């Protein structure tokens, strides 16, 4: 079939270099084109495939420019789906904080960190499924089941866990765990506990002291708040593992009707 390898350039979608909308000229597919660690990015992209990771379709060279073709996520950022100051519905999310965990699970069972868990790099496709994106900042921590320690600082500090900013070394999954509790934290409230996990940060004092009646704990319901007491523990080795995440009353509570289904009556 000629001209299907022809794609055109619609819109923008990211910076960084920059991330374009890409339309296919014969049959109208989106995807997402990455225009640029890059080399290892590639290597752990080539490596996945599941359903809340934005899926690779390939990569090309075009002398020093490197095109990366990913899935389109037409719902955009969950970034765009938290109000400020308000959060969301809590059954809304609890469904992407389920689909953030199948994701995770699945990255760190083929032993890959992602490192940087954000709501920026959760995306939404057209039926507002959670996809794990951007391997930039990812790697490997377990190879032929050895685990590696990390000890290199990657991350957004309001995100990262207290170990990365107090020890030298530290494991994996555990940081994934803590940024997935703060995601939790701005699904529910609609704002970030502290700028850092750091003794200097009042707000971060606060909240190992247990002061929930003040913002952003307040807002958020005795249940979903309960586990966000088990994740964001300061001991990563106290801290709980998935797992036991998928054990909690709260990530098993009864919220949230399915996808709207068209029914008529009489
Ligand atoms: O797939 C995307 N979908 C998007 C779609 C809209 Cl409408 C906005 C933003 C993104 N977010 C992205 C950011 C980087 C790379 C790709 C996307």
């Amino acid at each position: 079939v000629p001209f299907v390898e022809d794609w055109d350039l619609v819109q923008t979608l990211g910076e960084g270099g920059e991330v374009q909308l890409a339309v296919n000229r014969v049959t109208e597919e989106a995807v997402a084109v990455k225009i640029v660690n890059i080399k290892k990015e590639i290597c752990i992209n080539k490596m996945l495939n599941h359903e809340n990771v934005v899926k690779f379709y390939g990569h090309r060279r075009e002398g020093n420019i490197q095109y990366l073709f990913l899935e389109y996520c037409s719902g955009g950022e969950l970034f765009d789906r938290i109000e400020p100051d308000i959060g969301m519905p809590e059954p809304d999310a609890q469904r992407f904080f389920h689909q953030l965990m199948a994701g995770v699970v699945y990255l760190h069972g083929i032993g890959i960190t992602h490192r940087d868990i954000k709501p920026e790099n959760l995306l939404l496709d057209e039926r507002d499924n959670l996809k794990i994106s951007d391997f930039g900042l990812a790697t490997v921590f377990r190879y032929n089941n050895r685990e590696r320690l990390l000890n290199k600082m990657c991350g957004t500090l309001p995100y990262v866990a207290p170990e990365l900013l107090k020890r030298r070394e530290f494991h994996a999954e555990p940081v994934d765990v803590w940024s997935c509790g703060i995601v939790l934290t701005a699904m529910l409230a609609g704002e970030l506990p502290w700028d850092q996990p750091s003794d200097s940060c009042q707000e971060y004092s606060d909240w190992k002291e247990k002061k929930t009646y003040l913002n952003p704990w307040k807002k958020i319901d005795s249940a979903p708040l309960a586990l966000l007491h088990k994740i964001l523990v300061e001991n990563p080795s106290a801290r709980i593992t998935i797992p036991d995440i998928k054990k909690d009353r709260w990530y098993n509570k009864p919220l949230k009707k399915g996808a709207k289904r068209p029914r008529v009556t009489s």
